[PDB]
């Protein structure tokens, strides 16, 4: 039931356009995870939506 929040476990720096950076701690809610390994993401610090690699998450 409910939601499932992600919590980066290491600090992350963009590379590419549409591409989150964020710090280890920082929660996400996962928008899309369709796509393959990079989910679309909206953070819980910042407001912004962008790609996050998901190996850098886990579910809290």
């Amino acid at each position: 039931g409910g939601v499932t929040l992600f919590v980066a476990l290491y600090d992350y720096e963009a590379r590419t356009e549409d591409d989150l950076s964020f710090h280890k701690g920082e929660k996400f809610q996962i928008v899309n995870n369709t796509e393959g390994d990079w989910w679309l993401a909206h953070s819980l610090t910042t407001g912004e939506t962008g790609y996050i690699p998901s190996n850098y998450v886990a579910p809290v």
